[PDB]
């Protein structure tokens, strides 16, 4: 099974030891940008659900489209938090705990946003043999790179303070080692 843009609702699990699910919620950062927090969380929840949308400026996905569009490594996408409708976002703002890395937030919606809402998938490993060019549920390991920034989405290992419910810090890491697993993700749950 393959992941498509719009109609695949996914959870995204980090591959480091201690890795957990990409998460967001209405709470905002007290410092930094004051934007919506993004974290990793360890338990099943609706706030772990994401879907991929088109790059900024293209028409947003709807249920009335002509074809299924499979996610392609190399192509720009917007990673949308299903519960809040905010886009995964980064910027040159110091992360809350890992202060030499960049803060990751939830920003905008379909109309409001900007070029830092665009991310690119890089396939690092495929276990078993379906299309090597496609994202598969729980066998494809991938990095999520911010197109503008050039940085990679990562669960650092640090916990947030109680303003972030002591969830795991997520940052955009500058210049990591390609095999750092903090920066490695897979699709865990996939609902159509």
């Amino acid at each position: 099974r393959d992941i498509a843009l719009g109609s695949s609702v996914v959870s995204i699990k980090n591959q480091a030891l201690g890795g957990s699910l990409l998460h967001s919620h209405i709470q905002t950062y007290p410092d930094g940008s004051n934007q919506q927090q993004v974290t990793c969380y360890g338990y099943k929840d609706a706030n772990n659900e994401w879907f991929f949308n088109r790059e900024r400026g293209l028409p947003s996905w709807s249920e009335n489209e002509t074809d299924i569009e499979y996610l392609k490594p190399g192509t720009s996408y917007r990673l949308v938090h299903k519960s809040t409708g905010r886009n995964l976002h980064t910027h040159p703002v110091a992360a809350p705990v890992s202060k030499t890395q960049w803060e990751v937030s939830g920003y905008g919606d379909n109309v409001v946003g900007d070029n830092k809402d665009n991310w690119v998938i890089e396939i690092m490993d495929q276990r078993g043999d379906e299309d090597p060019e496609k994202l598969h549920t729980l066998t494809t390991s991938f990095r999520i790179k911010n197109l503008e920034m050039g940085c990679y989405l990562a669960q650092t290992g640090n916990s947030l303070p109680e303003w972030g419910f002591r969830q795991q810090e997520v940052v955009c890491m500058k210049n990591p080692f390609k095999r750092d697993k903090r920066t490695w993700w897979n699709i865990e749950t996939h609902e159509n």
